[PDB]
């Protein structure tokens, strides 16, 4: 698990997101997207979002965005005893959303760019560190409830 130090600075950084919600909620999502654009095809309602100015000038997309980061912001302020509110968030997501494991990783992977795009200089090793240590215990979490349910895609 996370050291006490360690969760004080995931929930630090934290605060970075949850001045701007929604532009790290968009952020992230367009990095999702224009880097994998087979996560796009998961979401029939964004589909249509053909370019990037188009996901950039998406009300919804960001709308959307606000509902990811909160629920991610709500798991990790439970410092890792957050079993009530992953298992809904996983059993979701295999079974009717159909996210295999990999995408996960990405989503993961775009939000420790998207603090370093809109924190260069103030995002520093160790709070990456400790970042990186929450996000990779929320994806294994939700990766045993997966096996579970027998979900690979
Ligand atoms: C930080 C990781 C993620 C969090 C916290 C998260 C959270 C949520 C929440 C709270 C909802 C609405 C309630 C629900 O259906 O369970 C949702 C819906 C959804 N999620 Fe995620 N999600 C994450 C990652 C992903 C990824 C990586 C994908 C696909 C690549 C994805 C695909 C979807 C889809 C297709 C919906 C339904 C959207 C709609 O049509 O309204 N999610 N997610
Ligand atoms: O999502």
């Amino acid at each position: 698990g996370l050291s006490d130090g360690e969760w004080q600075q995931v929930l630090n950084v934290w605060g970075k997101v949850e001045a701007d919600i929604a532009g790290h909620g968009q952020e992230v999502l367009i990095r999702l997207f224009t880097g994998h654009p087979e996560t796009l095809e998961k979401f029939d309602k964004f589909k249509h979002l053909k370019t990037e100015a188009e996901m950039k000038a998406s009300e919804d997309l960001k709308k959307h965005g606000t509902v990811v980061l909160t629920a991610l912001g709500g798991i990790l302020k439970k410092k890792g005893h957050h079993e009530a509110e992953l298992k809904p968030l996983a059993q979701s997501h295999a079974t009717k959303h159909k996210i295999p494991i990999k995408y996960l990783e990405f989503i993961s992977d775009a939000i420790i760019h998207v603090l370093h795009s809109k924190h260069p200089g103030d995002f520093g090793a160790d709070a990456q560190g400790a970042m990186t240590k929450a996000l990779e215990l929320f994806r294994n979490d939700i990766a045993a409830k997966y096996k579970e349910l027998g979900f690979q895609g």
